[PDB]
């Protein structure tokens, strides 16, 4: 296993990525190309939450895929998240394509993972990057690669839907109201989506994920949705690994099966080798 | 996550280790000390099998523990495995103790994992390192640290028990017949053991693991034993990750739950935080 | 000791930092959080002087603190230093806060060091970052962390005060005349300052430091000022380590005690453990 | 030999460089300063071709010079190549000057290599960077260093001359028509040029290189030109090393002597030690 | 290109290797496995000459092969070169086999290069490793891999043949007189050999190489021999790259074609792709 | 500044070194060769104390010298310290000579530092390495380099003199009674020594250092001796940097000037540039 930490510059606003590369198993006769998952952590667009980076990355790596953690654009400074964050997701994917030979990467299996605030970036991208008109509008010309499916964990979907709380904050993320609501950007061309949240989420209302899923169904796009009956926002792995010390509110033993479900879902979609 | 590849020299025969360090989660208020698992791959004492290194290491890392992969002494050259391999397991543990500050390592939770040939080294160590008389005999004086529990996956236990096949091969591993049979070295001081194998193992007869477990019970030492009804030798993770390309004989969906069992067992023993 | 060389991107103009991390001492029972000092070298805003980077960094490290060397914005290109350099100092501090767990960093003890041209960036920041109105104006919204004290070595303070020599050069650094004079930005909210220079400085008149100190006193802010009676500009460590080969004009044995004074001053302010 | 991979930020649009540093030979009594060659690969301004990076870099390293591979600005996004790419070539050179002590670099021997699309960037730079009026216009103020000679392999020279094929593509590279034709920017101040191409080039007509050479002659600048009678575009090393697997059209045994010619030419110009 | 510096421990006397790995070219559709050359520098068994390491390594890398530089056992201490050095050559080869997946290495094309003192180690190995009786005697049991051809540059062949000068020195290298003369160990099973030297060699008489070649012919083993009419011992690359500063005696323009000859020879033997 | 962590193998018992390399200052016209100090920490021959490694290393680096931390042989296993540790000190020095070109190292200024147990290794070496008869006896043949001076901090000198406490422990370190007493190995050929200790040392009686100094005087070898009137054993830097958390017994403000004295002493001896 190799760990790469790089700045990528092929975007208006350069960003940092941290890649976790799988090594080829030594006693194999033939070499295998592994899937790759790009992870966008949460952090309310003001930071990137460690809880939703390496603990999750490692979990997916255990199932035999490379992972890259993307440091998408934030509010810090006087900067806005959009459109820059979309340009960065595209750059990352493009960069992966250029790393396929060196690292055995199956470009037919690039997957996007989003959590809380990072879920907005992913959900929006799933809409924009699949629509020629919007690739042009949001400057994704000439970026190679395309993702195959997305995974949303307690995602922020509509900015008018509960998070954030004030019209100033919503516009600070973006003044582009076409990107405010990710479910309004779903078309049949959108890639399939594994979505989960808890019903008792309070900082990012469950309505967010639901509206997205509703949009995928109505546009006949393959989706799977797990709304667990309990648990706070930002459960991450929902177990001891991502549990803040002392605080039992970060433990949910039923939500904690989400990775197993997600992985099984990837297999169903033909995006991960099956047992 | 950091990856360290080092030669350790505080043993008669220097060896290579590859350590996979957990990083502290950024948005924690207080820092946490994680458990650490040392992994001894299989390879019939002639090599170290990649299949039983990083795929397993990564799997355990996902449950929130550091891992170190130990390149124990091999037959290559005209060298023997013993006593040198025991000295190396002790050196590794000692070295970990010196790395605890830098990496947040819970020395009350050092765990040893063994697979096939690597299982012999571990099972033997669990006997020797816990017996003052044998620490002296096998030169473990002044090595700090002590492991807390061991995990054996389809282990080689008695060298007179099926593997290897010829009296020459057995002596090439070691001329020390006191180390030939790891179950004869079990005493109440032995640390607890999670053991698993398949009943249809042919290169290393199931009798090996059984005899060990039988010894642990009879010396009133806490143990757990999972003998799956089917599957070849060297299943590793028993899933797509460690499956040799094309060959379905490396897939066992029932044996594949061993990690989940093992981890739950570690929790029971108080050696891994519980959910 | 670890050495990190990274581009940081959470600012309009991305920059390079070189961090020198202290490692936890192995034979300590409990872990300790160390202070951290950010160093801005001189170079007349056209380059970063090596003399004022690692030789100084190492000197402070010896007293038991992490150091980061910041490559603040320069005139090169057609670029200006301001406002970008202020955004970068804030980004660096913010980034440190996100590295505190991994490296044991005491965020109640972040310190800023400035030399010659780098002194302007620091002195200005000490004014801006402490004034809510100016954090907003100069785009420091949402940057975590705050420094505790600053250290100025032969600093450039007022751009109308001797350095640079022509009105073109002054405006090339910045057209923002509110940032021209760092002493006019001092308010009671400014953090404490250790200031030193030589009286015989010719490229950056001693008047610069003096005016700053005068402003700190008049706003009742804790400060300490050492104006050595002799020596050229850019003495750095004033000893053999930073002495240009052959040239004795870079040796001043009385100015060379500045680090000892500075460190003792940090102790007085409670920003460095005391003996 | 050391390998460095860094983002450089002292330009409007930050870029990645990959440097291959020569190490000092251990059994030398005195240390030697080696030349350095900057390489701009081809890729039609949409990507950087691996074929024209390390295989070429390594080839030149064998003749005893450091190499740096520059990731010049691309069309990707909605970005244009110019003026940014010129700023980046200057930044790279400047950065090298700051690395001379650490790596023994002979700044009187910085050389620029260009291939296909990368040849345009180099050829243009050879014109701009040598003309005070154009350094000012294209923002190369305060960048230290200057190259000594350039090398063009099947270069794109005039954008109205065959590559690219549509007026949209030409303007997407740049709307600045003063940079469209690199031969119109040649003056006596231009540095000497080693130029080669194949006569049967179809994607970038041989006319391109010819027009450049013609301009160098007419301005009395030292140049050498090798137009091989056969071979496709993008032959690179023209041998097995850069040959796409299976495709014999990337093999030209006569064009394959270009490196030997180029190196001998560097010696003639006093830019590489001679045998 | 990646650079690896590792201690290998699977030998009685652990040794350092420095590997220079080729990276897969990014714009290839299919991946290619490259040959690998192991280089044993000279140094009179008291040191390893830098002149015969990276300058040569890089030269071969340019022709599209990985290289590893082996730090074979030396006289330093009271240690002898043999048998340990043979064990180390075998370990290196074995280790390469375990690195083939990760680095695309063609194990049907492992090549050994020897210079001066390093030539003895190689020439001897070519005899021992190919003779079952001698693999057993010199402890090469269970080492995977086998080399395909060897390359000797001004090699030391018979220790009674001019180098070294005193019977004490000869025995300090080894008391094993069966290894004193490498030509007496040639049998039809020996791998093919490219040999070169200068006729005016004085520290290691030309007779050495000649006797070896004579042995290869008489055992009907494919060999090629280039005895250049002039030049001192230890010419290395014979050009400016390996020329000690000031001393023209390290320049031979006719001997300097040896790499081109050697590479062409590798192609003839089917051990390097041909143009 | 670069940090190197390597195993060295040119000794019977391979060892780890951690080197801290000074980088050349960028804005120097000419390059300078720096001194290098090798540090042997304490630890009672059972471990290497972190307190006496990087905190001290960094302190000396601040005065403008490279440092290497040597992991000398320990009792761990059933191993003895001698003769192996002497072979390792010689190997380290030899290795440095081979690193001089790459890192600008002044081989006329190699210095050895010893603390507590590490002081024995140094003091003994200062005797052995300077006596042709003893280089032969203790196998230092063919190791290049030689140290210039040594520094002993609260050193263990005579093993019959207080440390260790039992005749078993003394022999476990070494059965070679010729190495038991380092002061009995002093001859005029011994290099100069800076020695310090506290008079109230209880685990290693002050008599140890005194006897050494007495031997240096009586053999007319230049020495300097600072016996501070108070303080425990293992004060290290005697300040907050090496102070175990909470325990004031590791603070001695008078002993804490030892580095300043030592450095000034190095200048007097011409082994460090003077101000």
């Amino acid at each position: 296993m190799q760990v790469e930490q790089r700045t990528l510059n092929t975007a208006a606003h350069p960003f940092q990525i941290t890649a976790y590369w799988l090594d080829q198993i030594s006693d194999f006769e033939t070499a295998v190309d592994y899937p790759i998952m790009i992870i966008c952590p949460g952090g309310g667009f003001t930071y990137h939450s460690g809880r939703e980076e390496a603990p999750i990355a490692t979990r997916m790596m255990a199932a035999g895929m490379h992972t890259v953690v993307l440091n998408y654009q934030l509010i810090v400074g006087d900067q806005s998240v959009y459109p820059w964050a979309l340009q960065q997701l595209g750059a990352t994917i493009d960069w992966i394509t250029t790393q396929a030979s060196a690292h055995h990467v199956d470009c037919q299996r690039i997957i996007l993972a989003g959590f809380s605030a990072g879920g907005h970036v992913v959900a929006t991208y799933n809409g924009v990057a699949t629509q020629p008109e919007l690739r042009t509008r949001y400057h994704l010309d000439h970026y190679q690669g395309q993702h195959a499916a997305i995974i949303l964990g307690y995602p922020v979907i509509d900015l008018t839907a509960g998070f954030p709380t004030t019209s100033a904050a919503r516009n600070q993320i973006t003044t582009d109201a076409r990107l405010w609501a990710a479910q309004r950007l779903v078309t049949p061309a959108s890639k399939p989506a594994f979505v989960w949240q808890t019903a008792t989420d309070e900082s990012v209302p469950p309505i967010n994920s639901l509206k997205y899923v509703q949009a995928m169904l109505q546009h006949q796009v393959a989706t799977a949705y797990h709304l667990f009956g309990s648990g706070i926002h930002g459960l991450a792995l929902a177990n001891h690994v991502t549990q803040k010390p002392g605080k039992d509110k970060y433990l949910n033993d039923q939500a904690a099966i989400w990775p197993q479900l997600a992985l099984r879902w990837l297999q169903e979609q033909g995006l991960l080798a099956g047992n």
